[PDB]
């Protein structure tokens, strides 16, 4: 089997992408944030505290295929400080025509204010390794893990758009969705993430610096977070750019034409266009814009978030020894 689903930016800034997910029988369609940086499929629900719901909810008592996973609970906290917790059902989940039965669907009893405040996200669908799932006492498998037995190939691909719709595919590689060839690189699962080591970077039309950058491919992080020295080298090429303590990162004039940023994948190179690094004005009508490449020093891990991933066709190869592929597009 295969599946293919359209993913859409939630807002004009590409803060996140939502993908429809059908849960239950009959299907309840929720728009979830597909997150290669976590491993829980959780949803706003009829169980969620009413004052914390503003979203479409999953009602397990309306699904004939929902089963309570007795004694199971979950609680998750994300790098941006958001969190949620609740109980666990197994149910039928379909994405883009690919159906998994017995998928754990984590029903929120409570959600943090950032989730309440975001009307467009009805929950998350984690796609990191199942060792990061937060269900206790027994962790639950991700949608991808449960799908692998049936898939035509144990792969999924992310093709995120710059201010445009894109695609998540499960089970096949669309050879028309990218240019050139895919270069694959090794993945470490020691921390549960799609963790890999970039071979280096270049700023604009300058030289490629061979420097190992260990980081994670995370569709659920907005920006590209890289080592401080790398980020400084980038913004040194932008004459109005400065770090702003009060805004919380590099800011620059919206009218600047920004240089590209290139990262290495083995011998191959992925070029992020300068426009992708303009994340947008700090407020509507401001002359100042927030940068899409920021230092990872404060969060302690390098993250190839959406600013980077949307410049590539990305293959998440979930064979027993996983690998990560990138192609230009």
């Amino acid at each position: 089997s295969t599946g293919s689903a359209t993913t859409t930016p939630i807002d004009s800034l590409d803060d996140a992408y939502i993908t429809p997910v059908q849960i239950g029988t009959p299907a309840q369609t929720l728009n979830l944030d597909f997150d290669t940086g976590s491993s829980d499929l959780w949803v706003f629900s009829s169980e969620t505290t009413a004052s914390e719901v503003x979203q479409t909810i999953y009602t397990p008592s309306k699904s004939t295929t929902a089963k309570l996973l007795s004694g199971a609970t979950w609680s998750i906290s994300y790098g941006d400080g958001s969190s949620s917790s609740g109980d666990v059902y197994t149910d039928t989940v379909s994405v883009g025509g690919l159906t998994v039965t017995g998928q754990a669907v984590e029903s929120a009893k409570k959600v943090s204010s950032s989730f309440t405040e975001d009307s467009t996200i009805d929950g998350l669908l984690g796609l990191a390794f199942s060792t990061l799932n937060t269900v206790s006492p027994t962790q639950q498998k991700t949608f991808f893990d449960n799908a692998k037995a049936s898939l035509d190939s144990p792969v999924f691909t992310a093709d995120l758009g710059y201010h445009a719709p894109g695609t998540y595919n499960f089970g096949f590689i669309d050879t028309t969705a990218y240019t050139g060839s895919i270069t694959y690189t090794a993945v470490s699962t020691k921390q549960g993430f799609w963790e890999w080591t970039s071979t280096g970077y270049a700023v604009g039309s300058g030289t490629f610096k061979s420097t190992s950058i260990d980081g994670i491919a995370d569709t659920g992080t907005t920006l590209l977070y890289l080592p401080a020295t790398v980020v400084s080298a980038y913004w040194a090429q932008v004459s109005g750019a400065k770090s702003s303590s009060s805004v919380g990162g590099y800011v620059f004039p919206c009218s600047a034409t920004l240089p590209s940023f290139t990262f290495g994948v083995g011998s191959a190179r992925i070029v992020i266009p300068g426009d992708y690094i303009d994340f947008g004005p700090i407020s509507t009508g401001s002359s100042s814009c927030f940068g899409g490449i920021q230092s990872s020093a404060g969060i302690g891990i390098n993250i190839f978030g959406d600013v980077a991933l949307k410049a590539a066709f990305v293959v998440f190869n979930g064979a027993t020894t996983p690998t990560l592929g990138f192609a230009s597009k």
